[PDB]
């Protein structure tokens, strides 16, 4: 009945204004993390609102009150991919359709449907990635291990049972045309979020940066969703160093978690994955200077206004640099002893 009443308020008491959330919501500098987890499903119905998709495609309010909490219901509590990465995620789309004029690149419907994607593309997630589930023979890795990107397939498998749970089709007064689409989107922007997907498109999305952005070339639009959807989903390096080094410590208990699994199957974990190798401020660096800040560079190129992004997400990266060195102790342990030898 918790869910119930739940949905009972954001039915009935109406969508607060964006503003009132916090009064630089819609700004870069914003840490959607800042938001207690108990106001983020009517903080997503906000942000819906004041994109004008709630009256563009005339969702049924009930319909998207009981998706928005489905949706929520369907993360489960590991350390980092859990619902307020999700939400946070979808709070970065709603800050590059504020701040970066989409409207000029993108169609409506691909918007929507970047937004819907942000909000489920990582949804069930357990704690591990692909090559876990072929390890370990899961029950995803079954389904989808001959297809590759056994996680995202299952995500958005999850999100099209959301849809197809009575009394939460977003979609279904939509145009078996414009339906159709919007599922194809879901399914092409969920996919983008698997890294192997991303190192095979990157030089593509190179050559589209340097070209120049045409709008109305169609492999430019599904370029561009792809870019923007990697860049939504690692959008905590674009903020302070405090959530860069929070965020850190999520990612890292959680692969520690995967692990010790690993171990414990008798397999050698990935190096980034064992608590007893792994050197964090290398790794991090690495991570920020092969992956997060090429993408934040392309956004750059397409995008002049994404400037103050990368130049935050180069910050973040020297500032791993500046502190590594603290990750040696000298003198003695603060208890004076060597016990831990
Ligand atoms: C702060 C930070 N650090 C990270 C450090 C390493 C890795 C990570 O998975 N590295 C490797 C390890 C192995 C060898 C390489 C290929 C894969 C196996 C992944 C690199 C990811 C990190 N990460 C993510 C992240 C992003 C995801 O989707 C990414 C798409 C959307 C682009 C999926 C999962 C995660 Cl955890 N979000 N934030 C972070
Ligand atoms: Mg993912
Ligand atoms: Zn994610």
């Amino acid at each position: 009945s918790a869910m119930d009443d739940e949905y009972t308020k954001l039915l009935h008491d109406g969508i607060q204004p964006v503003a009132a959330i916090d009064s630089n919501f819609a700004s870069f500098t914003y840490t959607p993390r800042s938001l207690p987890e108990d106001d983020t499903s009517m903080a997503i119905l906000s942000m819906l609102q004041d994109m004008n998709f709630i009256n563009n495609y005339k969702i049924d309010c009930p319909t998207l009150a009981r998706f928005c909490l489905m949706v929520k219901k369907g993360y489960r509590d590991p350390p980092y991919h859990n619902w307020m990465h999700a939400f946070s995620v979808s709070h970065f789309c709603y800050l590059l359709y504020k701040n970066l004029e989409l409207t000029n690149y993108l169609e409506d419907i691909e918007i929507f449907a970047l937004f819907i994607s942000c909000m489920c593309h990582d949804l069930d997630h357990r704690g591990t990635n692909n090559s876990f589930q072929v390890a370990s023979k899961s029950v995803l890795a079954a389904l989808y291990s001959s297809e590759g990107s056994v996680m995202e397939r299952h995500h958005f498998a999850q999100a099209i049972a959301i849809l197809n749970t009575h009394g939460c089709n977003i979609f279904d007064h939509f145009s078996r045309k414009d339906y159709q689409r919007m599922l194809d989107l879901m399914r092409d922007i969920i996919l983008a979020t698997d890294l192997a997907h991303h190192l095979r498109i990157f030089k593509d999305l190179q050559k589209m940066a340097e070209v120049g952005y045409d709008r109305n070339n169609k492999q430019h639009h599904r370029l561009l969703l792809c870019l923007l959807m990697t860049s939504c989903d690692l959008s905590d390096q674009t903020k302070g160093w405090k959530t860069t080094r929070k965020i850190a410590e999520l990612i890292y208990k959680e692969f520690f978690s995967q692990g010790d699994l690993e171990k414990a199957m008798g397999n050698r974990p990935m190096e980034m994955m064992d608590r007893e190798k792994a050197y964090i401020p290398e790794l991090q660096i690495s991570f920020m200077e092969h992956i997060a800040m090429p993408i934040y560079k392309l956004l750059q190129d397409l995008f002049p206004k994404a400037a103050e992004l990368y130049e935050r997400v180069a910050s973040n990266r020297e500032h791993w640099t500046k502190v590594s060195h603290k990750f040696t102790i000298r003198g003695l342990p603060s208890n004076n002893s060597l016990d831990f030898l």
